[PDB]
């Protein structure tokens, strides 16, 4: 006896996933070459990936916060940990001396809290 709008918005939802793990496909694969070249334009591409997951996993997040919940604290404090450690990736790949599987772990990281933002 389930409500039309019910179901859309399980649909949305789902949608908006798996979206998400396509766009999580493109950050694994651009986190490696960035572990493996280490070059600011191989940084560009992938804080401007990342950058567009966190926009997309964050608005899922909240919404299904209102479908049961974590906190709106919780969701933010992740989004806040995520930048914070950009930060010091934009660091570490712009530093003289320059390990691929140093690099490796900060995207792996980053991926750790970024799956943790939505849900």
């Amino acid at each position: 006896g389930v409500s039309f709008s019910e179901v859309m918005g399980k649909q949305r939802d789902e949608k908006a996933y798996e979206r998400l793990q396509a766009l999580m496909s493109k950050i694994d694969d651009q986190g490696k070459l960035l572990s493996e070249t280490r070059t600011i334009e191989e940084l560009r591409k992938y804080k401007e990936l990342v950058k567009e997951f966190v926009g997309d996993a964050v608005e899922l997040g909240l919404r299904l916060e209102e479908r049961n919940r974590r906190g709106r604290t919780k969701i933010y404090k992740i989004v806040k940990e995520v930048d914070r450690k950009l930060l010091d990736l934009t660091d570490a790949v712009l530093a003289k001396e320059k390990k691929g599987l140093d690099i490796l772990n900060m995207v792996g990281e980053i991926k750790g809290l970024l799956i943790n933002i939505y849900a």
